[PDB]
This record gives C-alpha cells, sequence and structure tokens, in this order.
DNA sequence: TACTGTTACGGCTCCATCAGATGGAGCCGTAACAGTA
DNA sequence: TACTGTTACGGCTCCATCAGATGGAGCCGTAACAGTA
C-alpha cells in the first residue's frame, strides 16, 4: 500500500522519512535544489531497478547504465521502475527521427531481410554465389542491417560520411540520403530505405499498412511490420504526424523533442509498475500538457503509480497526493516540509509552494501597460522553415511576449531571422540569417543580447565561477598582489584547469576516481592536497586573508560584501545573487548542479551584460525548470531592465510570465506545417478578446 | 486481480482461454507433454520480461537472452517476471561455485581493489611506476579484475590452462589454485584469492565479517563487501553452509546445484512481480521440499504471485488454484481440463491428477515382499568421497531403495563404487572405481546396466530414432531392398546427418532458419524439398509401400503395428511403447521434446537391452519430471523386470516408488560432510519402525 | 588608452549510436575388436 | 558364424563465462583584433 523510506541521506536530504501511497498521483514540489530529483531519481528510481536487473543475465547488466546504490537504510513496497530522467542534451549531427526512437534499427532489419536488390546503373534485377550483376559488371556486397546505416563505414557514403551536409549545403553525391548509391538500390514497394524515410509518419503508416507480399516474406516480416506499426501509431497518438523519419535531432524543438521521449517509454502496457517522470512539461504548451494529463491519468487507471516532479499548476492541481520538499534549496532545504492533498498544502503555512497557490504570494499585474513609444521594427517576408510568408511589427521600449503552440514557428520566427539579423548587423557577427526579405528599424537599436532555449553543457572542469566569467577578475585579482609578483605568479598558476599551480595527485579534481568495470565508479577525497586543488605554493599567496581555495569555497552572499570595491567583481556577483543564487558556494561543480540551477547560472551569465541603455533581450523559455518564486525573481529582474528603458521579448509558454506582459504576439493556429500565420497581435486584454486562439481563451479564464 | 490470456496456440495448445489469479500460489499439472511449460514459461514469462525490457537500454538487449514473441492474441494483467527454467545442463570444467554464484566476480574486484601485492620469490611487498620488487628483479604486471580469473590467458596457470587438473591428478604448479604465482601473491587479511576460495562458506563469511581494514580501503570495499556477504547469507540460509567455492560444478549433486539455482534469483525482495518456477523439486528430498515450500510461502506473502509447474504431491497440496491440463499428452492434450481448488480437482471426474490424489487410481502395493534368497554381495571399507567407512551388503533378486537426504553420499556409495567396480570387473570397462577395500559376491552377476542422473544433449540432429538405435535397424532394412541393392545405395543414404542422400537446400535440417541480428531468429519451412529432409531419388525406394520419410513421420503406435516380424526393431519399438512414448512420432526433434520425453527417451535406450536372467539394474533417480501415471508405468516395468528373476536398485526421493520397494538402505543422518553413516538397513516396515530417520517418520506416516 | 565584443586553436569531458566470441561437453555416424552362444 | 558390448575419430550443436569503442558537441584557457567612449 505504500513505499516507506527511511534514513535517506542522498545528496542534501537531511535524513528523511517518507510514506508514498501506491497506485496514486503523487507529485514532488518545491523550490529549485530542494531536493525533489535526490529524492526520487537518484533514490527511489536506482534502488528499484538495482533490485530488479540483478534477477537478469550478468552479462548485460554492463551495458543497461547501472545506478550507483543509494546512501538509504532500507526501502519496503518497491516495484520495478522505469524512468525518464529530466537531463536532455540531443544536438547530435549523427542521430535522426529514426535512431531516437529506433524506429530505423527495425527498417533496416526489414530492407536487409525481404528487400528486393538491383543494380544502381542499369535497373535489372541482381541475381546469383557473387551477388552481381552480369550486365554492367558491378559486384555488390553482402546484405546485411549493418550496410543501411550510415553510422559505419560500410553503408555510410563515403563523400560525407555519413553525415548527409558537406556554406552548407547537402550532399552532392547522397542527396542527403547518408547511404552509398549500392545501399541504396534495395527496395521494398517501389521505395528504397531513404524514400521510406523521407515519407511522413502518417504515409508511412499507411504505406506499411497497405503492403502487398508474398506468403514467403509474410512469414518472414510479421515480427517486424507490427513493430513498425506500433511505434509508428505511438507517434502518431502523442501528436506527431507530420515529422518525417529522415529529419536531424539536431533540428527538432524543445516540445518535439520532449513528446518523442515521452512516447516512446510509456506504451509497455504493464502493471504494478512505479513510473518516474522528473519534469515533463519542458517546452510544451499548455494543450500539449491537458493531453499529457489525459494519458498519464490513463495509465495509471491500468494499476500503477506515478511520481512525477513537476513545477507546473496544471499538474498540481490533477494529483492525490503532494510532497513537498525544503524550505529553502541548497544546504537550506531538503526536508519534506508538508504533505498531503493539494488543499491541505494549500492551507499549509509553512509550505511556500501552497502559499502560492492560495494566493498569498503573486506576481503583480501591472494596472495600466506601457503603451508603445511609436517606435517600431518591422519584419516582412517571413518564410523560415515552416512560415509562410507573415509580417509583424515587433514594439520598442516594452516587454513582448511571443506565444503559440510547438511547432507553430515561434523559434522560427524570432530566434533565427530576428537574432541572425540583428547580430550580423550590430554586432558584426558572421552568421547567416533566415529567409526573409527586409527588417526596418534596425538603426533604433544599439546591441542584442541572447539566451537560447538549449540545456547548458555539464563537465567537471567548469563551476559557477568560470562559466559567469568572474573567475578571471579574481585570478587576475590574485596575481596582482605583491607576493604573487615577487614569485612570478601570473594569473594562469591559479585555475586548476592549467597544470603548474595544482595538486597533480589529481589534476584538480579534488577527488581521485577509483574505476571499477561493472560497477558504477567510486569518488574518493584526495589525500596529497586534501582535495584543495592547489599545492602548498599556490596556498601561500594571500589575499586579503584568504587563499585561492577559501575564495573558492565561500557561497555568493560571502564573496558579495569580500568583492566589494572591484566593480567588475561586485556587479557580477550581484546578478548571480539577484537571479536567486545566493546559497550555492563559488565552486560547486557544474556535474552536480541542478537543472535549475544551470538555468539559472545560464541566465545570469547573459543578463550581467552592460546595458547600453536601447538593447535587445531575447529569451528563449526561461522560465524551464524553475519554481513560481524563482519566476517572480525573474520577472522582476526583467521589468526593471525595461522600465531601465530597454525592449525585450520572451517566448514563454509560462502563463504568469506572459500575463505581465505589454504586447502578446500570437503564432499559430496550430503545430507543425500546418502553422505559421499570426492568429493575434495586441495587448493581453485584446488577444484574449479573440476566441480563436486557446492562448486567447487561457487569457480571458484566468483574467 | 487476474491474467487473462486469450487465444493461446503456442506449440501444442487447442487456443485455450485462462485467467490466472494475481497474488496466489497457483499450480499448472498435468501429464508429461501436455503442455504446462509451453503455458507458463513459452508464454506468460515471454511476454512478461518482452514487454519489459524495452524500457530499458537498446543495446543490452540483445545480450539479455531475448524470447520470441507467443503466438497469443492478447495477454491483460501481466507484470514483470523472473523465472527459473526447468533445463539445467551444467558439467563444465571451467566453472565452480564460485562463478555460477557469481561471487567469484565479486572478489576478483576486492582482490583487484584493495589486494596487497608482493613478490612470490621473497615474500617482500612490492611497490613502484612498474609494480616491481628491485631485491628479486621480478616485474608484476598490472593489477585489475581480469588477471584473478582462469578463464583468459592473463591470470590462467600456463600449466593447465586454468583447469585445476593435468590418470587425472592436481595441477604440479598451481596445486589447483588454477592462477599463476604472480596472481596468488596479493593477500587480503593474510589469505590469497585461491586460500578464501578453499575456505568453507560459513568460514568465509565472518572471515569477511570480522576483517580488519583501513578507513581508506573501507570506503572503497563497502559497495563491495555488503553484497558479498548478501550471497553468501543467500547460500548459508539455502541449506549449503558446507560447500566451497573452489568446488568445480561439474560435481555437485542435483540437489545441490538446484538448491544454488534457487537460492540466486529468489532473494531481491521486490513487490507485484510474478514469479515462475518450472518444477522446483529436482534431486530435493521431502525435508529440502518443505524448507522450499515456506521460503516461497513467505516470498510471496510479500504479495507476488507465483506460477509452479509441479508434480510432486506436496506441492499441490499447499496451493490455493490448480490449473490441470490434458487430458492426454502430446497431440493429444493442451487443453484446461480443469481448475480450482485442490478439493475441486479431486472431486473433478475428467482430471487424471485429480484421480490419483483421490485414491481412484494408485501405485499397488504388494501384500507380502519379497524375501531375500539368501545371495548378498558385500561392499567394505566404503570412503569415497564423504562416506566415513561403512560397509553394506546388497540383496539379489529383490527390488531395493536407496534413500537418505541430499549429500548423505547415495551417489557416491551406489554409482560410483558399486557401477564402476561391477562394469570394470563384467564388461570390461576401463573406468578407475571409487575409494574402498573390496566387494564380494561378484560372480552371482553377469552383467551390469545403469541409468545416470543427468540431463540428456539436445541438437537438431537427433529424435527417439537414432537415440533409442532403433534408426540404424530401419535404414539396414531400408536398404536391404532390392531397389537399393541395384541402385547401389547404402545405409549411410538414408540419413539425413550424412551428406548424399539428404535436401542440400537445407543440409536435412528440414527447415531454413533465418538470422535476425538484434531480434530472435525465424524459422520457416524448406522449399526444395518441402521438408521431406531428402531428395527425390532417395524417396523412390520404398518398402512394404512406404518411403523413409513416410517411416519417420508415424507415431510409436503405427510403427508398432509396422514392424511386426522383425525382432529387434519391434523389441525397441515394444518398449518405446511401454515407457510411456506412444503418441509422439519417430522422427520428432530433440530440441523440441519436453523434459519427461526425454527423461523417458533416455530410460527406454537402456531398459530395452538383453537381460541375461541374473543382472544388476541401477537407477539414479528415474521419476524426475514424470508424473504419477509415469511412475506407475515405471514401477510397473522395473517390476516385471524383478519378477522375471533380476536384481534392481533404485536411488529415489520419491515416497511412492520406495512404498512398493523390497529392502530399503537409508544413508544419512544429515547432507553435506555430516553425513555418510547408514542409518537403518531393512523391509520398509522395519525402517518405518525406526524414529532416527526423516524417511522412517514419512514411511510410517503414509503407511 | 582601456573596456567590451568577436573569432580561432588546443585539451578535457559527456552523450548518442552500434547489435558477441571462445572453450568444452554431448550426440551421430562409422570403423575396429573382443566375448559369447 | 552372428549378436552384443566396448573404444577411438571426425563433424555439428549447445551451454557457460567474460565486463565497451567511436564520433562529435560543449566548455575552459589563451591569444589576436576591431569598435567605442
Ligand atoms: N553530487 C552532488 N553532490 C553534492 N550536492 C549535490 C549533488 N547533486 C546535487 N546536489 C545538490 O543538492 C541540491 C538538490 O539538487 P537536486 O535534488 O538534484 O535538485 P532538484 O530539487 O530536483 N531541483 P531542480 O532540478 O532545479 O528543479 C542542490 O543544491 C544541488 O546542487
Ligand atoms: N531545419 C529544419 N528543417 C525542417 N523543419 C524544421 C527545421 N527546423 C525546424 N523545423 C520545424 O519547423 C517547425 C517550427 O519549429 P520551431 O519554430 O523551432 O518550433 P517552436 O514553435 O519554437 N516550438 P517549441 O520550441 O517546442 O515551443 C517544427 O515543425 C519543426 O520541426
Ligand atoms: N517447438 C515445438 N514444436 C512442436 N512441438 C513442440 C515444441 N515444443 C514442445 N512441443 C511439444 O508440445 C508438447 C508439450 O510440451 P511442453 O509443454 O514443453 O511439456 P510439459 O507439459 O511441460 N511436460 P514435461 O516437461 O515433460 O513435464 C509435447 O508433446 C512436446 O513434444
Ligand atoms: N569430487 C568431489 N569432491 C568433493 N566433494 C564431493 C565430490 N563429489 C561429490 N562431493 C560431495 O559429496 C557429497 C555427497 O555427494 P553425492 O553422493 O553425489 O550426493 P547425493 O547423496 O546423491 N545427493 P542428491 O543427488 O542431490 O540427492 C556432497 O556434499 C557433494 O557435494
Ligand atoms: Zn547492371
Ligand atoms: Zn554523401
Ligand atoms: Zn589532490
Ligand atoms: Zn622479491
Ligand atoms: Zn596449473
Ligand atoms: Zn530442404
Amino acid at each position: 500500500d505504500y513505499i516507506v523510506v527511511k534514513g535517506a541521506r542522498e545528496h542534501n536530504l537531511k535524513n528523511i522519512d517518507v510514506k508514498i501511497p501506491r497506485d496514486k498521483f503523487v507529485v514532488i514540489t518545491g523550490l529549485s535544489g530542494s531536493g525533489k530529483s535526490s529524492l526520487a531519481f537518484d533514490t527511489i528510481y536506482a534502488e528499484g531497478q538495482r533490485r530488479y536487473v540483478e534477477s537478469l543475465s550478468s552479462y548485460a547488466r554492463q551495458f543497461l547504465g547501472q545506478m550507483e546504490k543509494p546512501d538509504v537504510d532500507y526501502i519496503d513496497g518497491l516495484s520495478p521502475a522505469i524512468a525518464i530522467d529530466q537531463k536532455t542534451t540531443s544536438r547530435n549531427p549523427r542521430s535522426t527521427v529514426g535512431t531516437v526512437t529506433e524506429i530505423y534499427d527495425y527498417l533496416r532489419l526489414l530492407f536487409a531481410r525481404i528487400g528486393t536488390p538491383h543494380c544502381y546503373l542499369c535497373g535489372r534485377e541482381i541475381s546469383q554465389q557473387n551477388f552481381a550483376c552480369t550486365e554492367c559488371n558491378v559486384s555488390m556486397e553482402e546484405i546485411t542491417p549493418r550496410m543501411f546505416s550510415f553510422n559505419n563505414p560500410y553503408g555510410a557514403c563515403p563523400e560525407c560520411t555519413g553525415l548527409g551536409s558537406l556554406s552548407n549545403i547537402p550532399c552532392p553525391v547522397c542527396k542527403g540520403a547518408r547511404l552509398k548509391k549500392e545501399s541504396l538500390a534495395v527496395t521494398i514497394g517501389g521505395k528504397n530505405i531513404y524514400e521510406v524515410c523521407c515519407l511522413s509518419i502518417g504515409e508511412a503508416k499507411e504505406f506499411f499498412a497497405n503492403l502487398n507480399l508474398t506468403e514467403r516474406q509474410q512469414l518472414i516480416a510479421r515480427q517486424i511490420l507490427k513493430e513498425i506499426n506500433a511505434r509508428l501509431g505511438f507517434l502518431v497518438d502523442v501528436g506527431l504526424d507530420y515529422l518525417t523519419l529522415a529529419r536531424a535531432a539536431g533540428t527538432l524543438s524543445g516540445g518535439e523533442a520532449q513528446r518523442i521521449r515521452l512516447a516512446t517509454q510509456i506504451g509497455s502496457g504493464l502493471m504494478g509498475v512505479i513510473y518516474i517522470l522528473d519534469e515533463p512539461s519542458i517546452g510544451l504548451h499548455q494543450r500539449d500538457n491537458d493531453r499529457l494529463l489525459r494519458s498519464l491519468k490513463k495509465l495509471r487507471d491500468l494499476g500503477n503509480t506515478l511520481l512525477v516532479v513537476e513545477h507546473d499548476e496544471d499538474t498540481m492541481y490533477a494529483s492525490d497526493y503532494i510532497i513537498d520538499l525544503g524550505p529553502g534549496a541548497g544546504s537550506h532545504g531538503g526536508q519534506i516540509v508538508a504533505e498531503g492533498t493539494v488543499e491541505e498544502i494549500k492551507q499549509n503555512p509553512n509550505s511556500v509552494t501552497g502559499e502560492y497557490l492560495s494566493g498569498r504570494k503573486k506576481i503583480e499585474v501591472p494596472k495600466e501597460r506601457r503603451k508603445p513609444n511609436g517606435k517600431w521594427l518591422e519584419i516582412i517576408g517571413a518564410r523560415e522553415n515552416n512560415l509562410k510568408n507573415i509580417n509583424v511589427r515587433i514594439p520598442l521600449g516594452v516587454f513582448t511576449c511571443i506565444t503559440g503552440v510547438s511547432g507553430s514557428g515561434k523559434s522560427s520566427l524570432i530566434n533565427e531571422i530576428l537574432y541572425k539579423r540583428l547580430a550580423a548587423e550590430l554586432n558584426r557577427a558572421s552568421v547567416k540569417p533566415g529567409e526573409h526579405d527586409l527588417i526596418k528599424g534596425i538603426e533604433y537599436l544599439d546591441k542584442v543580447i541572447d539566451i537560447d532555449q538549449s540545456p547548458i553543457g555539464r563537465t567537471p572542469r567548469s563551476n559557477p565561477a568560470t562559466y559567469t566569467g568572474v573567475f578571471d577578475f579574481i585570478r587576475e585579482i590574485f596575481a596582482n598582489t605583491t607576493e604573487a609578483k615577487t614569485r612570478g605568479y601570473k594569473a594562469g598558476r591559479f585555475s586548476f584547469n592549467v597544470k603548474g599551480g595544482r595538486c597533480e595527485a589529481c589534476a584538480g579534481d579534488g577527488i581521485n576516481k577509483i574505476e571499477m568495470h561493472f560497477l558504477p565508479d567510486i569518488y574518493v577525497p584526495c589525500e596529497v592536497c586534501k582535495g584543495k586543488r592547489y599545492n602548498r605554493e599556490t596556498l601561500e599567496v594571500r589575499y586579503k586573508g584568504k587563499n585561492i581555495a577559501e575564495v573558492l569555497d565561500m557561497t555568493v552572499e560571502e564573496a558579495l560584501e569580500f568583492f566589494k570595491n572591484i566593480p567588475r567583481i561586485h556587479k557580477k556577483i550581484e546578478t548571480l545573487y539577484d537571479v536567486g543564487l545566493g546559497y550555492i558556494k563559488l565552486g560547486q561543480s557544474s556535474t552536480t548542479l541542478s537543472g535549475g540551477e544551470a538555468q539559472r547560472v545560464k541566465l545570469a551569465t547573459e543578463l550581467s551584460r552592460k546595458s547600453t541603455g536601447k538593447t535587445m533581450y531575447i529569451l528563449d523559455e526561461p522560465t524551464t525548470g524553475l519554481h513560481m518564486a524563482d519566476v517572480h525573481r525573474l520577472v522582476g529582474i526583467l521589468h526593471r531592465l525595461v522600465e531601465a528603458g530597454n525592449s525585450v521579448v520572451v517566448i514563454e509558454h509560462n502563463l504568469d510570465v506572459i500575463k505581465t506582459a505589454d504586447y502578446i504576439i500570437d503564432l499559430g493556429p496550430e503545430g507543425g506545417s500546418g502553422g505559421g500565420l499570426v492568429v493575434a497581435e495586441g495587448t493581453p486584454e485584446e488577444v484574449a478578446k479573440v476566441e480563436n486562439s486557446y492562448t486567447g481563451q487561457f487569457l480571458k479564464k484566468v483574467l
């Protein structure tokens, strides 16, 4: 009936004991960095998978990507668990829609088994010892599934090495097929593998459902066609029927990629299994979230238990049990602050999330909107990607929001066209802009700063000090001391990523890692330098009473007071304090940062640049993996930036960020190739007065 | 609440629909070959594992040993499943107790991580780049887990190639360590890996629980020592504390190996998982079975569902739901004959198992036992393995049974000493006997025939015709026809395992197998010869109106009438008919035979030999994987053999076979090194009069 | 003249894609040889 | 003289044991260069 966890002390959890009911919709809320992912994904999922993969093959456990055993006492009432984590990276030039969903492997098998080969020179059928066409004197090699893939030299096109593009233009030889001519002659139903991939998902499902095959080949392909049709049906049902299997995964949007990842791991139809979803609503519109909620309720109805760590209001309003962590974040949180039904969380004074839900704390909506001051910049002939020749004028000096469902072209319109043109005109960047006619009004701005929506990169060689750039100033200050000057030290001596002034027992890592072979690797503290990352010679040089280790092991609040007379350092630390990271250390490794904290570090990297008084701030979904309090702080700083006399445009699905905006531009009216038209454009009240778009309906519902 | 299976047509199932309750003890009874394994292991376990391993890593699914998708419509209420199958082979000279339970991998990791190397020439500690002792000028190689294993050239002893024995004697170099001298110098707590392996399990558990390690090494070994202790505790609790991790798996008994396999896959402590056990009581005494029943009830109490296909009366008397298949076997069965509680099966007239349980059918107990006729053969100084110098006289001309718990030395006493000495004296075999003084009374016998307890070998090149040896006579008869004589045909032309007279499109297999890569292979019928295994020239030669394909595609009952004037063929087919295989074809492949049918084929191979009127019949657990009806038939034929004037000794844990015996010899009083003494020796009533042995208690309880 | 932005180069880390090899035992078929009746 | 048992040799099949490699993107540190105030 219950999952009992006792003595959970993983990461920042303060030895908490929590009972999670089974066969229920249980959400884990709280601030960013409070211990939701560490409670669910790092502990419960890890134990549930570890206790089941041991009752399987011994050799195959190594390739499963095993998880380290959590620092817990005992877990009762556990069950096998499948989880979809909150960490997405993507951006691979060798991964497509076919390989991500694994349908391409099935297609390779199907073409290798029951395909019909030919000679690519005359088209006559090839028959056999040697599998060659006797007319053109060409010897085709053996037919195997590894010859229909572009990630090995056997089946990859020689010119582009299976990349597709070789000035970025399609490959002259394969024309984007990525496979050699020999492997493109095997046809099923009149099409080779590339042509079948180029077909839309909806078209391909019916192409495979209407295939005429001999009695011999149907026996072989019965176990392949059924799986292919099941996967295509999952993709269609999730709401992505307009995609093609040949699209690169480096071009998919956030919502499309998230839905692709969701549809793969959900359709198994099991029973008595715990499903763990970590932030399942990133880059998803309100209608996409409602569809996902319906699907998840259907999945629970089979007899499963759901543990979803969600920040959105809609998810918490459709659940039977809420577990709230906190009361703060980082080292200041990690306890079970409140529990129970959403009404109990609303009535619980100690729960910050309940305070926001109840209305005790809220994001202030301005009484009067900021009307445009007569300055507009206009774009005409927007035809990039799936934009159907629309023209929109973006105001200046006000807070602008760009809305619309996933695939409507919000990124393609704002990011590509606007940012690339502005950066080429003002920052003198060497970037190819999108397909458009012209932009009028560039002479009304001075600089452009953008925040992309891709997640940041993780590495043990980077911390907030290096990412924000303040570490360079700190190292210069340390190298400017009299003792460092008389010892010959430079700024490169004080960095743990440069050899010469770092602990050589760990190469500046600070902790040695012992390599197991079939078990997760272990991390143990260093012994030579005690984990200070530096030798004794470096640590002797002190500035204002602290050496570099002591200045790298101090929180942001402490470094704010420590660095007061230095303008650049104070400005950067003040921005870091403003975005919300007033409790994390100045040298915590990136790999140990939560998603929200990494996102806030990325925001503070760009929000700390000097403003010229008339600048362009382009933000692509800034409120991803952020609690309502972080959203409130971000809205406050953005509104202060606007009041300073600057123009800010924000592409957000968050309703609270939208409801405070000054001018809303809506793209739609549907996702994919069916959208690209400006549904509405005006003040939030005017857009709420329009019933053609779901965004207007939600805006008028909340107002 | 229920597992609903509809349209199950795998193997010989006749499209049955069955609902199996969840969180219950459900047994699947029926005859041998009726469709229990095909219903449970091949369908439910296959679907349950297939529907879960897809929600895991893609690469690691290949190494998991995937199961083919069953020929079923839809299964509802499924859940992830772990199963222990009924097919055990063992007999590997490169597998020990350590590797089977995987504790040896953990020990290799532990020794590679926190070991203490030395030089094997002087004993001084080795320190370093190269790990070498500067005194003896010896350079020890790198320390890795792959250097502590004898299955790779890095860590295997050169002399014996890691076999241990190089006239079978221990290796002169390693003295049975199987590892080279360099890898035997790494010691933990004063012992190398071989010494720790040689320690008993109970001793080693306390050796690891009382190890003094530095604070540095405890951090590394915390995740290893806990797992090692857990596995050792499982082995101790199952009832096998006397074993040592260095014992070869080719010497373990049936009960010990079965308990080792049971203890590994049960201790996971999950919930909402279906456990499938296929014949879990092979080679296990009554007390071992009672312990296993207690453990299984404890495992179900956690909230699991158990599907155990069992023939034993004890298992069916401790269950809440019985599913009975039949009503016959082979092509004559496959339907759900009866279902419900054990009382309902007792009162169900159509259930053969219920008929046997109720007492309508029973094994007749003779009114008066056959007293010995004054002829005895005596063995003195029995000290083989764990026999403590005991002497027993085995009577002649009566049915003798050897009882006792697993490890008591029943096999070591009867099989090794008696069979090897009798075969060396009478059959002129070149076999080394066991350790004993002498045997008096060999001149009272003429021949010895034995039936070992090891399972038979499976291959697609063998069928009952070839295994029983009747196929050679059939081929000779076919080659003796006038047309074959005039065509130059020989007996080697008529065998599908010899090239020249077989379908070259399949090399006599009869079905081509298409090789997938990450999916289970598919089997499709041949096209050139239509699966007749022979070409047109061979099939033209006909004997008595049938060619060789028609005589290879006929059941045993039909071939009994077809071959009536040939003495040898009729005798062999009559024996095959008597043992119970009157419905299977004469050419069904071995890989498709059930366990019980393969066992009966093995029995009929040896029971068909000519008896001299005074012969020795040694049977080692003949009633393994056989229903009560097959047991009744085997008891009948054995009693007829005894009445013919021969002596039969049977080493069986089956109580029905024991209760009909004429003279019982009991070994005990406990398993392992604590046994080897003759607890009781006399008629069944006399043994029942003794309360020192559990066998006597059971005998007096049933009588 | 210093601040701020860009671009290029080398080293380190992480994520996505890819779809088994080897050794020995058991069985079939065939030939050779001995005991027995 | 024929039946029955054992033993040796070559080919085919199955089970147990064993514990990742490669390619490209993102980040850090450093140098060079241009616009601006
Ligand atoms: N390996 C680690 N070592 C030390 N601290 C860690 C580690 N991993 C995470 N933390 C910290 O533990 C706290 C909780 O992190 P985590 O539980 O992953 O975040 P979360 O609550 O899911 N928040 P978010 O992902 O931003 O919504 C944060 O302060 C992290 O910086
Ligand atoms: N290079 C490309 N080639 C073809 N189609 C593309 C390409 N890049 C993007 N698309 C498609 O163009 C449509 C709009 O993409 P994009 O503008 O990035 O989405 P978006 O509106 O920002 N959605 P989201 O970020 O999820 O809220 C989607 O259907 C994309 O799959
Ligand atoms: N692959 C197969 N093709 C055809 N027939 C098969 C196949 N596998 C099994 N059978 C037959 O199907 C019947 C049931 O076999 P199976 O279900 O494995 O046995 P079982 O009921 O568990 N009996 P047993 O193992 O002896 O206790 C038998 O007649 C088998 O010979
Ligand atoms: N070669 C060997 N070296 C050491 N111990 C051995 C060896 N062979 C067997 N044993 C042990 O000797 C004991 C008796 O073995 P064995 O006589 O085969 O058992 P059994 O009584 O027939 N039991 P079971 O067949 O399971 O009913 C067991 O503890 C075996 O592990
Ligand atoms: Zn040609
Ligand atoms: Zn190309
Ligand atoms: Zn160090
Ligand atoms: Zn030495
Ligand atoms: Zn050796
Ligand atoms: Zn054929």
